[PDB]
């Protein structure tokens, strides 16, 4: 499949934000011709199942089909749409009533804002009328792993894509011990996924990270400590306060040495230590990068320049209510991609509907979050005993979708000038609209125990 020479809507990157933008454009303009250029070989797909439900299938073909069961058992594909949804890129200009094409395996390597043109890595030039940059980010490694040999680098997975799921799943069945580096939500999800597999196969899983507890940069100490206990109980050797000094190879094994002197021998490493936004195009493009948050600096409408917008993990945007931010969440990619698509068809709307975050550690434990969430902010948490329905599985049986979008549950309010600017919900489902309204209203609350009643948390 070849690139057309001109396309009205050009979306750079073939992930969640681009897909959402394409759908939005087509809804606003039903004959739109939209080209997605994707360096990846895969059609657009959702990432969350890669660290969650794909690991909990009881089906040995899941690695081939990439159809997973949600916690409720409803089956679905990781792809947003099947191939039949798309048209060919070369035919895009001629198909009556347009369509969405994906040019896969192709990287945009130059942006020329003056001439409304991009150059691909094979040398093709495409002119556009409107352009969305939705390039997401690249997983970070550790300098310690960078300074190790090629052999250490070959046995380290920087977990992000379908191909990483497939390699790691195969590895999980071949080796004795896997070490996850990273204590955030992704690391902890992977630790639970691998912990589960290790129980059936009789293997080992280690999770190490610098913080005192799992998700300690986000959650208050009491819930981060509870979370660490939960991951341990999945049969994970959790090693907090761990800074990697060096990694080497010895007798076939990876040898990880910590600053504090502890040593881990393992067979493979998985890194989940965060993301670097993909801003290479800012150079040729003359586009501003945000030096505080990283990513492309765009306004409240996600606009960089007259006919260029940015969405998803790559966009540092102005939130009129909460201030300048950059967000790396699935629902944010959907919401921002959809908004950018509306704006590319003339809507001129600011980012207003707050996106949410969610994480599940198996079908029994879930977290949701919205707004400005950081364990350095002042927090007030209100907790209660969990009922039978306060878990991701029993929630998934209602919707029924796994893609969200004695204490066992609770709410945590994150405060700035004693207004709620962020909320985390622990095992409380189907209440994100209430959390969204609380943050939107921006009231000073006499009693956060009263607000907690809105989440069905009582005393
Ligand atoms: C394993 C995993 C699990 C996750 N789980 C959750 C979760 O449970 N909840 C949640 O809220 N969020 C989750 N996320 C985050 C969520 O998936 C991301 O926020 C979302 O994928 C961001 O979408 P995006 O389109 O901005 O970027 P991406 O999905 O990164 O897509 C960008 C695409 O553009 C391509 N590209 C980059 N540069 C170029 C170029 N120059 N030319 C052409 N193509 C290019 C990239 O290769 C990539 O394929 C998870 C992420 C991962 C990796």
């Amino acid at each position: 499949d070849k690139a057309p020479s001109h396309v009205p809507f050009l979306l750079i990157g073939g992930g969640t934000a681009a897909f959402a933008a394409a759908r939005s454009i087509r809804a606003r303009d039903p004959g739109a011709r939209v080209l997605i250029v994707s360096e990846d070989p895969e059609l657009p797909y959702m990432r969350p199942p890669l660290s969650k439900e794909l690991w909990f299938s009881d089906d040995p073909n899941v690695t081939k089909t990439l159809r997973f069961k949600q916690w409720n058992g409803k089956e679905r594909s990781i792809y947003f749409q099947p191939p039949s949804f798309y048209v060919s890129a070369q035919d895009l200009p001629h198909i009556e009533n347009g369509g969405v094409a994906v040019l896969t395996g192709k990287k945009v390597v130059q942006l020329d804002v003056r001439d409304n043109m991009v150059k691909l890595n094979d040398g093709s030039q495409i002119t556009y009328e409107k352009c969305l940059i939705a390039t997401g980010g690249t997983p970070r490694s550790l300098s310690a792993i960078d300074r190790a040999g090629a052999e250490v680098k070959s046995r380290t997975t920087l977990f992000r894509k379908i191909g990483d799921f497939r390699s790691l799943e195969k590895i999980s069945r071949e080796v004795k011990s896997i070490t996850i580096i990273g204590g955030g939500f992704l690391g902890s999800e992977l630790a639970c996924a691998l912990g589960r597999k290790a129980r059936a196969l009789g293997t080992e899983v280690i999770q190490l990270f610098p913080e005192k507890e799992n998700m300690g940069k986000i959650l208050p100490e009491y819930l981060s400590n509870w979370t660490m206990e939960k991951v341990r109980r999945e049969g994970v050797k959790v090693m907090p306060n761990a800074i990697v000094q060096s990694v080497g190879v010895s007798s076939g094994k990876l040898l990880i040495k910590l600053k504090d002197g502890r040593k881990v021998e393992t067979d493979h490493i998985v890194a989940a230590v965060g993301l670097e936004p993909n801003v290479e195009l800012a150079k040729t493009g003359g586009l501003e990068i945000d030096s505080d948050f990283g990513g492309f600096r765009v306004n409240a409408e996600l606009q960089a320049r007259s006919n260029i917008w940015v969405a998803g993990d790559a966009a540092c945007f102005y939130d009129i209510k909460l201030g300048r931010r950059r967000v790396e969440h699935h629902d944010h990619a959907v919401v921002s991609g959809r908004l950018a698509g509306e704006n590319m068809t003339g809507a001129a709307k600011p980012y207003w509907h707050q996106s949410m975050f969610w994480s599940d550690l198996g079908p029994d434990v879930g977290y949701e979050a919205i707004g400005l969430v950081d364990s350095s902010l002042p927090t007030v948490g209100v907790f209660a005993k969990a009922t039978a329905q306060d878990n991701p599985k029993s929630a998934t049986e209602q919707s029924g979708t796994g893609i969200r979008s004695d204490y066992g549950k609770g709410v945590i309010f994150y405060l700035r000038d004693k207004v709620v600017v962020g909320i985390v919900l622990w095992n409380i489902f189907n209440r994100m609209p209430i959390a969204r309204k609380i943050i939107k209203d921006g009231e000073q609350h006499e009693d956060l125990n009263e607000v907690a009643k809105l989440f069905n948390i009582h005393e």
